[PDB]
């Protein structure tokens, strides 16, 4: 149970870090965006 | 204790996958958004 | 293992938190954001 939800919790976190990236992009407007 | 955290891990992943699809919306321009 | 994961799921908590805020400003337009 604990390795499984070590796993889940680390897709979270990556999808956490992916949506930190994509969220600073708008709201600074990096590029454009 | 893992059932609990079984449990919040869940309601991350839910609240993930809400910001997931708004932040798709903003950076597409879906329907306007 | 236990406790670390619990504060693994803590800061995720935070992080969502904060995306949940930045998210809203940007599609509702708060203070012109």
């Amino acid at each position: 149970e604990v390795e499984a939800l070590e796993k889940k919790v680390a897709a979270l976190e990556l999808k956490v870090q992916a949506l930190e990236k994509k969220v600073e992009a708008l709201e600074h407007g990096w590029d454009g965006r």
